[PDB]
């Protein structure tokens, strides 16, 4: 009754997926579209949880490459539709992503950073780890986007 699919195989879901993400972290629709359009059959890849008929996008996560780690990825923008939270759908899509990374992508580790929901990831098997940057040296983070509450976690697949 539910499916998890890469967004690039079902672009008709992109508009609903943008609204899902933007309802949580407000950005332009175009900015979210650029991210969804980057999804491909390696990395990065956006996965969406939907109903059987694909008439509602229940959840979304994005898997991003890590410049210094060819056998790992970073998961970000994990969001479940506000109508359907607390019902196991976040757990569902995260477990699917882990199988997907291990089996389809042959990856060994998933990393993430969070500010307030490390208790969610701890419950589903993630562990705190040392800091790690998604980008390589050819990237400068805007200082206004740094936050002291950022905690890092990983799960060995
Ligand atoms: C890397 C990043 O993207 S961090 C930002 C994470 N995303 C967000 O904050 C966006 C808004 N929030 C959401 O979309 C959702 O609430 C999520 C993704 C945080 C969790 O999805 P949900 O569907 O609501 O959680 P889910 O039903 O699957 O519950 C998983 C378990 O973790 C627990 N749990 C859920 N959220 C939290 C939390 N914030 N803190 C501690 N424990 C939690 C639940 O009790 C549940 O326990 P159980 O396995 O024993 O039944």
């Amino acid at each position: 009754p539910f499916n998890v699919v890469p967004i690039h195989n079902y672009p008709e879901l992109m508009k609903d997926t943008c609204a899902l993400i933007n309802a949580e972290w407000p950005r332009s629709e175009t900015a979210r579209m650029r991210s969804l359009e980057a999804s491909c059959d390696s990395l990065p890849c956006s996965l969406v949880l939907t109903t059987e008929g694909m008439c509602r996008v229940i959840a979304h996560l994005k898997l991003s490459p890590i410049n210094s780690k060819k056998k790992a990825c970073f998961v970000e923008s994990v969001v479940v539709d506000k109508r359907h939270r607390g019902q196991g759908f976040g757990k569902l899509i995260m477990k699917f992503a882990e199988d997907y990374c291990r089996v389809v992508l042959d990856l060994k580790t998933i990393y993430l950073s969070t500010i307030d929901q490390d208790g969610f990831y701890e419950r589903i098997g993630y562990e705190y780890c040392a800091p790690i940057t998604m980008y390589g040296p050819r990237h400068c983070e805007l200082p206004s986007l740094q936050n002291a509450k950022k905690k890092y976690m990983k799960k060995v697949l």
